[PDB]
């Protein structure tokens, strides 16, 4: 298990219906806030991301999820759609050439913990490892492929500085 | 870089005394339990690792936490000794030829999570990876290598599962 990502099954999602593959090794990360509620333990950001992802099937009536991994503050990735599977999170251009992740919160006025930055990264590098990322991907923020204040000031000023961010 | 553990500072550790260093690549892992309280959550681990380190360097006068990493059943990975400084956590045949690991809690009647689970998995996969540990590694027990029930029953049937376990 590669990095310490907890499991669709675990965090009690809905089985996915999402059909469409995304081509590996991935160009870029695309990374987003929910803008939804934070949470902080794993109790808490297992519901945290049934909670978008019911938001995402039952109300905008999508196949899964649209992220391909979500963040919680409790520092663990929650799997989404995962390495192999087209996201919807950063509209049309960038969904079938990117995998996005997404910190579970708002950002605007608050920073995420280290340890939730750390397992970000943990992801990226893992997704490396195993051929679903490029060696020299690029990392933009939502902001930057969409109309939005996603990922939030805060975290977005963080990404700047990240070594394979790219404006 | 690999993996997400939580560093010395981030949980509050006091500043180390060890100087001996282990030698690398290191051959034999060591799993223990604490047999003390458990958390399950960043801020409550994060305190229990410093509990482990006051005991062990307050009333047992070691120069740092024995173990080498500590996990949590928040899922995260606590800095103890780190790869590189010999631990005291397994007697002194095995201290200086191991990793020491141990599950914060008391594993007699009582299964770590998946996620405390795999946060060790992915840890000693980052030993490989950074040549800490020897490719071909072995787990022991605590038990299999010292008279005491350490880790804990459960979690003893657990990791003679693990494919590098070897009585
Ligand atoms: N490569 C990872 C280990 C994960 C196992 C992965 N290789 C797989 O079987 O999918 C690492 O060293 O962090």
């Amino acid at each position: 298990a590669c990095g310490s990502i907890v499991p669709r099954r675990e965090w009690r999602a809905l089985a996915s219906e999402c059909r469409e593959r995304l081509t590996r090794p991935v160009r870029y990360v695309v990374v987003s806030h929910t803008a939804g509620s934070h949470c902080d333990t794993p109790a808490s950001c297992a519901q945290q991301a049934q909670n978008v992802q019911s938001y995402h099937v039952r109300n905008l009536g999508w196949c899964d999820v649209g992220y391909n991994f979500l963040i919680g503050e409790d520092g663990l990735v929650y799997e989404g759609r995962g390495w192999n599977i087209k996201g919807a999170h950063a509209g049309p251009t960038w969904n079938p050439i990117s995998i996005g992740i997404s910190f579970m919160g708002n950002y605007m006025n608050r920073v995420p913990p280290p340890r939730a930055l750390r397992a970000a990264q943990n992801l990226l590098a893992c997704g490396v490892a195993l051929g679903a990322l490029r060696s020299n991907y690029e990392v933009k923020g939502h902001r930057d492929v969409q109309p939005t204040l996603s990922p939030g000031d805060r975290l977005y000023e963080i990404i700047q500085t990240w070594s394979h961010y790219r404006a």
